[PDB]
């Protein structure tokens, strides 16, 4: 069950460098985002997690709170995942 | 995370966990396995993985090897799912 | 050249002359047979073409669909040439019995 | 399908559109040339075939003969794919400064 | 005989005095060099070889690396008889200019 | 060599003076004719071929068709071989 | 239809990918090889034919002329085919 | 270089391992043997080599003796180069047994 700034850091880089679309896609989806471009996850924390979004407002900085807490980088992950995929759906 | 028995044991668990359906591409695009009831992930190494294809009252102890070897946690990771977009690709235009 | 059952029979017979190999790939590939053998092209069709495939299990006829239809003798050539294309990379990353 | 001027309109049209790799090749190879910017195919004929790569001086207007002579179209493409095979084997054991 | 640099010495003198043509070849082939008058091979190492071209350009040191790497100056050889046999095909197709 | 009209005079002036023979089965057999003295190949398309026979009426223009369409000369000349071998059978396997 | 070395080519492939029987029938009643297990027409030339019998010692290469000289490929076809029906007659024979 | 029989050993083994077809012609022409199955290189020597041919009827042990004697394992080369492009022009001008 191990969330400090290390581990966030790890998982927000394995994000920005593995699934940078699936950050584009919170933004948008979850954060209300239209003009999405290199979306990026600043931080995770077992609360939500930090988006640096560059939109029509400006490179500004989000914030998206998971409904259930997150215990370890295992829940981030599972979370993550279904985000994605739930986004996806909204999208199309 | 370099190559130890112990990373290996959480890899193959978090995939045989949250993406159990990966696994039943790789077996039957990579495989070539016809019958996949259930598609288990036994051991990963950086030459390559090794699969457990079993059934209600069957088993398949198949190998898959990497073109590329791995060298730690995250490459395999990547290797991973590029494999399963490529599986997932085949699956389409067949 | 617009798509017709006669420039279909002209383009497999070009496919089983001059590029025989493709088509086992095709069949292990997007057909998921194990055993290669010979492999020939019987038909093709702007939804899909019908491979004859000698397998495992034996003679097999099968059917190969394409994702995109097809709507020239251009766009078969362009999307044989990309499917075998793809089917080089799966063979790459083969399987062994452990 | 014989050799015909009309059917070579065809075949270079082809080849410059979903082969153009293979028409490189056969310069640098075939062609001896060792600055290859754009490879093209202008026409083919039963004895050769036309490959211009424009560069520094004008257009490199340059010939290339198939050593039998092809009589038809598949006869033409048999040859192209057997010169390019020639050609990505040779590129590979290939030289430099 | 494993790769070394005297072991090299001696295979240039072998091929630079009765192979002094296939040197040509392969500066023409491997090189794409067009015209040659004069070519010679300065050395060969494990992966590699070094060309002397005295044509087209004029003075002109070139390297052939072999896609092959070689254990012993066998495979030198061996190598450098099949990269002259295979430089033979492509002379077949004459290269001119219009 | 693809079927031609140039071509046909060709397959058919080489028909007509090494095989004159077969040209008369293939009227008996494929023409149903019966007693044929001379017969000639006129003409050889991708589709049938044109015979002049000459039977117990007088002189016949018949057509000559082939299951399998003709592309190139080569397909022409096993047509024909095979259409002769078979006109053969019947002579050996037929009686009146 | 004259008689050129690309000519030839073009001649010993009808004969050898028809008429395959008519090569090996012209290397027993004419050649004098036994064993033929493999006859092939290597080429033709105005005055005779390269006949190759591939065997277990050598691919016996071995020739037979024509005593009246050859003009053009229809030459060749009326040389040979009266060739093969003398082999047909040589070849069954009587005891 | 100079003669000795680990110098012939390697000449005939890179000879009877890289270019076994020039000991073929080798005995065709030179040996005046016909119908040749397996030719190997037995021996080489300053004055000449011995070659082992074997037959349908008898293996055969044959002598081709080089003109000009060799001295160093170079010379061998030199030699063996020519008679085989000497022997590939024989080769050329083929025979074959008549017929009418
Ligand atoms: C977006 C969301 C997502 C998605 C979709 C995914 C998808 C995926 N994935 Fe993932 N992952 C993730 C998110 C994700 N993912 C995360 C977050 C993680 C963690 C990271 C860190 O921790 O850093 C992972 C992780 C991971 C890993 C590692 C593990 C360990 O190390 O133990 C692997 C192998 C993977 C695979 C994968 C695959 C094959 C796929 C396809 C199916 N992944
Ligand atoms: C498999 C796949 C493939 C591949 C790999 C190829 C490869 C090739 N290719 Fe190919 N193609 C093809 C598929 C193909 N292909 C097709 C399908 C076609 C069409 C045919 C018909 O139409 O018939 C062609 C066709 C063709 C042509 C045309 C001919 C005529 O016109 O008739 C040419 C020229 C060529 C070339 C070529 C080359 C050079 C190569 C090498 C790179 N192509
Ligand atoms: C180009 C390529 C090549 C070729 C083609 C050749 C070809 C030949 N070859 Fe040689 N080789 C060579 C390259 C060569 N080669 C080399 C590299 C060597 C080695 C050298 C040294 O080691 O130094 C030899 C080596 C050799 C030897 C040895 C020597 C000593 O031991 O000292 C001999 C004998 C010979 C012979 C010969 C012949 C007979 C022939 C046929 C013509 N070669
Ligand atoms: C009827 C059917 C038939 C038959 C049976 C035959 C049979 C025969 N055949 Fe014959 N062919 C033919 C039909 C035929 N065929 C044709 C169609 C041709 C083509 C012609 C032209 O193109 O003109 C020939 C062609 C021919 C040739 C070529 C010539 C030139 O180039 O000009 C030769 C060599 C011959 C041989 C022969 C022989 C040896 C025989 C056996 C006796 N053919």
């Amino acid at each position: 069950d191990p969330l400090t700034p290390a581990i966030s850091d790890r998982i927000c880089k394995h994000m920005n460098e593995d699934h940078a679309s699936a950050i584009a896609l919170y933004a948008q989806v979850f954060g209300q985002q239209t003009d999405v471009t290199m979306a990026q996850m600043q931080a995770i924390d077992p609360t939500g997690m930090d988006l640096v979004v560059e939109s029509e407002g400006g490179s500004k900085t989000i914030r998206i709170e998971f409904e259930q807490p997150l215990k370890d980088s295992e829940d981030a992950a599972q979370v993550l995942i279904a985000m994605a995929k739930q986004a996806a759906s909204v999208g199309k």
